[PDB]
């Protein structure tokens, strides 16, 4: 461990081993000093235009953190293609993390002439929240993960967290956490850090689409032996009175046939078209948004439970806040135009899950009688019902991987709604910070805490290796399957490559469901 | 591996061991930062004056690469002389490569006063394309190899590559490669790198000239027992009619004798003289150039298949684009004058290969009859014919050594046309790069990739050792052979030495074919 | 399929150390006389650069378009067909040596008898219409093999002199040349698998 010796090598690669695939990626990072080495109470109340739905109380810390919860941090576009075109499923098994070739630099500023030099004796601090004692901030789709392109140098995100609040105030139960109250490893240039983690057992992600629908699982050539009420009134001429007629479901009455299952749960969303002219002329994104109510404040159920984005021949429609939306390279942060973002589609699950913008079904609303016509009610919100089967939201090359399952007495189908793997004990948070280096202190004692520090930042490389277990496809389907493919004809540039400017970009979102499977 | 310890020594030498010769050379190199650490899409279309024959699509990378594919990177002039004056052949067997005494420096620029200092904690990255997964750019006669003179410090070439294109656009099959997607070794000052490689089995290069020609392999004292058609018409007086006369080939009719072999293949080239006055007054270098047509675009077949540069007593003639041409020290890059370049000559193969600027031979063109005179056609393009024997192009002290044989279903006589050894698995490409070192990042998180880096370059030494197998001469020739020799009389300077200015220069191209051998 | 072409294997950022004849005549004004000028191949003159290999063999075929209106109005399938002559009788070299079906942006063109053609279900045995058959394409080999309907290249045809302008000849038939590399014809789900190599004293690249 010396000043003149590399403390790690560049490991970036992928290797396929039949039923496993191991991804390894390394990136160069930079870490500034955050908050001037201070912890600060942050808050947002109801004053000004601030609405109650956005209030909060918490703290910003001097620490940064590593995040690689994004599939493109591990899979290259080509690897993702290898994965999705040939496997019915996959999931994480274990990972390795390493920090090395650390460099702490100090920057001097005098007469606009700025100079940067090495501070060979400075240290950075690193530690993992192995016992999950800090607010788990990963799994909220935040920016700051390792870049998709290996050659890109990235800046490390600052760590902050929230606790209970009443307006802009804290309450008795509000918690304050100090990260320096954890043991942490201190490294100088020449030292390195690393750890291993094993994923808990979790279901394989379904990287397939059903080639059968719930309502079409019968034999199209045979009648049922079961009968259904088919007639309530006589038909001949005008002397029409009540009667009772029963028939057997068959090939031409599949909608009436007795079945064993029901489509998945439903919470509805308002429909919007990509052809603006077909939309109501008003600003309803929030007012007509599908939300949930929690302790006085409202939140968008975004993207909410998994539902088919649209039905047959309606690709132009989507749930106002029921799909994942990624921006194109350089899309604005606010009010970006439709042509600057990329909408995903969960159309593959029309097969078992209700369409996001329609009713779940119809139920009786009264008791019909000789003098009262039967009335029906539309169900727009439907919770778990015995017999339901459903699919979860798909995952994307540039989407999240896992999320921590909240520590609660109960939960139902703990699959993260944004997509991914729900884990009770997810990869630990890796916090990093530059140790404060005091500038010269006063020459006579003073009780006050020092607030004059040498300006500095650090840089180094980081490696993450993950082993994924694959579930091979076993189909007896005779005809070719749908596959993700690169465009065939000429183009100005190559998709998933760099600019003439050197800017890498991801042209479209790439899902995971190409191969098919029966129900 | 410390800051204060050399990590390698200067190994430059040659040792002859009967049937082997081992060359070792070390050089000092400098590596700048290329492309500002970026990958950039580069292209060339048909706009402006750009012709379709020069279109392309590809990428330039932030990486550099080591290249020693040039005989003078290993053999000193005197060693080359020892080799060519005493051996009938030679070939590479194995090699060692080493990178050491690495120094990474950072340069500060303020008020024109520039300062360079050591950055002891910086790293460079190195890796070999052992599995040949990157476009093989070596073997295209590019500049950037180790200098011939050991005392010369050189700059490392930037790596770039090409993929399919349609005009200035890419096509579906165009590939984008990221070099950071390979594992690479990271070294700080004090660390070193090295590897070993073994050349595949390959034929010895023919460092000899034939002392017999294909058409003169018979006994000049004996007749053949075989006859040939010698007369088709009577001769006496004027009553001349058709007849059939046969004769036996003999010492005075060697041109008619039955033979067993045929001269090598032929693709023709236009002839040009070094006496400009004998040349047509027009600019025909390209219009009259010998080319090949590939997917809509034309390329010069330069130098093309191996053919004798000229016939007896015509040293002033040469194929417009059928020979290797080296420049003299400091010759201009464009429109350099004849007296500034050095033309090579493959005159040694007149013996078995057709002369580059003449026909292969003559074939019948019709069916002669009592009322139709026989007609003949000139063959200017002749592919492989059973019975052909030929020699390959010679290699030069300052010429290329090997080339990678394209991975294709088929090939014919895979000897690199520019000369050298064709290898399916040639010495791997050695890529090197300076690791980006971010300047101070913003103090509050920002998603954008960093684009502000500390300016730096690296320098160090490189060693290459190659073991060559020799094929000794076994001639029973009584009279002395031709040998490469230094001039005898006085001269302003020494050939293959330095200036009064310290500039090394190679006065002429030195071939390899001096000793002779029978057919 | 190759993602690189034979004529584009160099580094697009570096010049060669090798020179080529670039000028045969002076340029300034009207007093233009013969001279000799040499230049180094580089990123903008890739067509002039010295290279190590040559495209595969070539036997030519007549070009025909799937847009009938672009075709000559005559029945040339046999008369203009590419054939081989064996003991007095002629046969179509069908499909013949492997060559790219067409060049960039010409998908409508194909060699009269230089590709495999399968019929669609129930296509007639004789005079089936274009819409009843399925043409294959060896476009993937444009990368190393000459295009089936064009020349292999150009060679000199005479000896230029002060009083004789240089002449060139087009090569439409080119046999094996040292340095050539090529790809074989592709195989198809409904195509043949193997063939017996004729028992002969010799053969060249015995790929069916």
């Amino acid at each position: 461990d010396g000043v003149g010796s590399s403390s790690g090598n560049w490991h970036c690669d992928s290797t396929w081993l039949g039923d496993r695939v191991i991804t390894t990626s390394t990136r160069t990072w930079a870490l500034p000093t955050y908050n001037n080495h201070l912890y600060k109470q942050i808050s947002n109340g109801t004053s000004g235009g601030a609405t109650n739905d956005n209030t909060y109380f918490g703290y910003s810390t001097p620490w940064g953190y590593f995040d690689f919860n994004r599939f493109h941090c591990h899979f290259s576009p080509r690897d993702w293609q290898r994965l999705i075109n040939n496997n019915w499923g996959f999931r994480p098994k274990r990972l390795s993390f390493k920090l090395f070739n650390i460099q702490v630099k100090e920057v001097t500023q005098n007469e606009g002439t700025k100079t940067i030099a090495n501070n060979l004796t400075s240290t950075i601090q690193v530690f993992t929240d192995s016992e999950y004692q800090l607010p788990y901030v990963l799994g909220s789709a935040h920016q700051g993960c390792l870049p998709p392109f290996p050659a890109d140098v990235f800046m490390i995100p600052q760590y902050g967290y929230l606790t209970l609040n009443n307006g802009s105030q804290a309450v008795g139960r509000s918690s304050f956490y100090c990260l320096e109250y954890f043991p942490s490893q201190m490294l100088r240039t020449g030292n390195n850090f690393q750890f291993t983690y094993t994923f808990e057992d979790v279901p394989f992600h379904s990287s397939y689409a059903h080639s059968q629908s719930l309502d079409r699982l019968m034999n199209p050539l045979i009648d049922q032996y079961l009968y259904y009420l088919s007639r309530t009134q006589t038909t001949g001429g005008t002397a029409n009175t009540q009667t009772l007629g029963f028939s057997q479901g068959g090939p031409n009455t599949m909608a009436n046939q007795a079945k064993n299952w029901l489509p998945g749960p439903c919470y509805r969303q308002q429909r919007v078209s990509t052809t603006t002219g077909q939309n109501n002329n008003s600003n309803f994104a929030w007012t007509a948004g599908t939300k949930y109510h929690l302790n006085g404040r409202n939140s968008l159920a975004n993207p909410g439970i998994a539902m088919a984005t649209h039905k047959d021949d309606e690709e132009r429609f989507f749930p106002s806040n029921g799909i994942l939306i990624f921006g194109k390279q350089n899309a604005a942060r606010d009010n970006a135009d439709y042509s600057d973002v990329m909408l995903t589609s969960e159309e593959e699950i029309k097969t078992t899950n209700p369409v996001a913008t329609e009713e779940y079904g119809i139920v009786a609303d009264n008791l019909q009688q000789q003098n009262t016509a039967p009335q029906i009610g539309t169900v727009n919100s439907q919770g778990a019902l015995p017999g339901m089967v459903w699919q979860n939201r798909d995952v994307y090359l540039q989407g999240p991987i896992w999320a921590k399952i909240p520590h609660t007495d109960g939960n139902f189908h703990p699959s993260p709604l944004m997509g991914g793997f729900g884990l009770k004990h997810p990869p630990p948070q890796i916090l990093i910070k530059n140790t404060p280096v005091p500038a010269d202190p006063p020459t006579t004692f003073n009780q006050s805490k020092l607030n004059s520090f040498i300006t500095q930042y650090s840089t180094g490389q980081v490696s993450v290796e993950i082993e994924w277990e694959l579930q091979k496809e076993n189909s007896k389907r005779w005809n070719p399957e749908i596959q993700y493919t690169s465009n065939y004809y000429k183009s100005t540039s190559v998709d998933f490559a760099v600019n003439t400017e050197g800017v890498y970009s991801e042209p479209r979102p790439i899902g995971t469901r190409y191969l098919t499977r029966n129900l």
